[PDB]
């Protein structure tokens, strides 16, 4: 009875795992007359809807939803000691409430509400059910502020669409900002009026070459109000002055020879740079970063400065003192990858640190320094995070630079001791990044993504105390039938005991 199970799954059986799970009483049961009731408002009707539409195609119920009488779902908001994240959910015979204090909060209530429900509401057309809500009470609020993914669209381009679809994906897990990487050496994505040429250009092609793709500003416009419904703050990336191929093969005069180079569709990286002996250069990347910014509500934009090994590290530092001013100029804060560490973070940044366990002690030590200075850490382990990253050396997709990822390694860690010498107050949280430069197809990337996904979520909401891989495991086997049904292919790891 794997997709239609005779008895409700756990209260506790979710992920990311709640704060506080009090299990207790009867379940609550869905039926055809089932009315999900919400606060007279906007936000409230926003999320009640999210809601009706995520159930109406498996149950094949009405499921109106209404700001009077008193529906068996109720979302509701009101004070409480749950942030702007959390909430509580009590289930029983009398009916499931989600409380909150803020629409974010009943939405993170949602994903764990489709998660008590059994595998078969993933279906696309009506099923018998039962669709039982274990009884008690879940009172949950995230352990940290940055739980991210973000999605490599440079290396091979995903329309708005797939984009969609992989917010959709992030969603089930509470992840709160969507990062992504508009921009790379075998492609940028993203319309820049002022230079014309970048998306025109630049964009035309990708990894293993072909048609390329780009995001007008129209588009990109529709992906932040896509991911802002679905509670992601978009944090976009222009990555400088390494890895900008395509900015540099679309106008010659951004060159240091003042060349084009060719547009690239290999797999390396390191070997691109922006001149920064030219002032040319700056003139670009305000444009650029002003352009972007216009674009991004949210309060973050990511200037990447990651492998930027054609760029001397005095030529680095001196690029960074200048271009990190202009992301405060256009109101965002910066974020950029941990070797901005290594080049004097301007007050407020953040900085993503990819470093693996065999990173050695100096590299280590400059990014627990800026942490001591007040910059903010996101965390995100080569060896641990990285979504491209294979599993074993059989692993038919992905890269093993940073050698192999199983499950558990994924998730067996702990933020606020990972870095040596680093303030566990300077950990803001976590990211899951997945690189393209071998995946072409949602397919390709759910397969990547899918099961590691979930427990970095976990990692960024819930309580340490709540940290053990053998009861995670169990938590996570249980997805299968869900992931089958919804038709997201994951790798079935020999750790995990699906079910
Ligand atoms: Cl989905
Ligand atoms: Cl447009
Ligand atoms: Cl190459
Ligand atoms: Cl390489």
């Amino acid at each position: 009875d794997r997709k239609a199970p005779v008895r409700p799954t756990p209260l506790d059986r979710v992920i990311p795992a709640p704060a506080s799970v009090d299990p207790g009483g009867a379940p609550y049961r869905i039926t055809r007359g089932t009315h999900i009731r919400v606060d007279d408002s906007r936000e409230a009707r926003r999320v009640g809807d999210y809601l009706a539409d995520l159930l109406r195609p498996a149950t094949g119920y009405r499921l109106p939803v209404t700001a009077h009488g008193h529906g068996g779902i109720r979302l509701r908001l009101a004070g409480g000691p749950y942030g702007d994240e959390g909430y509580r959910l009590d289930s029983g015979p009398a009916g499931v409430t989600i409380t909150a204090r803020k629409a974010a909060g009943l939405f993170h209530g949602v994903q764990t509400l489709r998660q008590l429900l059994p595998p078969a509401v993933e279906k696309d057309s009506a099923q018998p059910g039962p669709w039982l809500v274990a009884g008690g009470t879940i009172e949950d609020t995230p352990r940290y502020a940055w739980r991210s993914a973000m999605l490599d669209v440079s290396r091979h381009f995903f329309g708005v669409d797939e984009v969609k679809r992989y917010i959709d994906r992030v969603a089930r897990y509470k992840y709160n900002k969507l990062h992504l990487h508009l921009s790379d050496d075998q492609g940028w994505r993203i319309a820049i009026d002022s230079w014309p040429r970048l998306a025109t250009y630049g964009g035309s092609t990708e990894v293993g070459g072909g048609p390329g793709g780009y995001y007008t500003k129209a588009e990109y416009k529709e992906i932040v109000r896509y991911a802002a419904s679905r509670h992601l703050e978009v944090v976009p990336e222009i990555d400088m002055p390494g890895h900008t191929n395509a900015a540099l093969a679309s106008y010659a005069e951004l060159n240091c020879d003042g060349v084009a180079p060719p547009l690239y569709t290999g797999t390396k990286v390191g070997f691109s740079s922006l001149c920064v002996d030219k002032d040319v250069t700056y003139d670009f990347v305000d444009d650029v970063i002003g352009e972007l910014a216009a674009l991004t509500p949210g309060r973050y934009l990511h200037i990447g400065g990651d492998e930027a090994h054609s760029t001397p590290k005095a030529d680095f530092v001196a690029f960074m003192k200048r271009v990190q001013p202009i992301v405060a100029k256009y109101g965002k804060t910066v974020v950029g990858w941990h070797q901005l560490a290594g080049a004097e973070p301007v007050e407020g940044a953040l900085v993503q640190y990819w470093g693996l366990d065999r990173t050695g002690d100096a590299e280590k030590a400059e990014v627990a320094e800026a942490a001591r200075n007040g910059t903010g850490l996101i965390l995100s382990p080569a060896d641990r995070t990285y979504l491209d990253m294979k599993y074993t050396k059989d692993t038919p997709l992905g890269l093993s630079w940073a050698g192999y990822v199983e499950v558990q390694r994924s998730y067996d860690w702990d933020p606020a001791g990972y870095l040596p010498g680093a303030p566990a107050d300077a950990v803001r949280g976590v990211e899951a990044p997945l690189w393209t430069e071998t995946l072409s197809d949602p397919d390709q990337l759910d397969y990547m993504a899918f099961p590691r996904l979930p427990g970095v979520a976990e990692l960024g909401w819930s309580p340490a105390s709540t940290h053990d891989w053998d009861t995670y495991k169990v938590r996570l086997a249980a997805q299968a039938p869900y992931w089958e049904a919804a038709g997201i292919d994951f790798y079935r790891s020999p750790q995990v005991p699906w079910t």
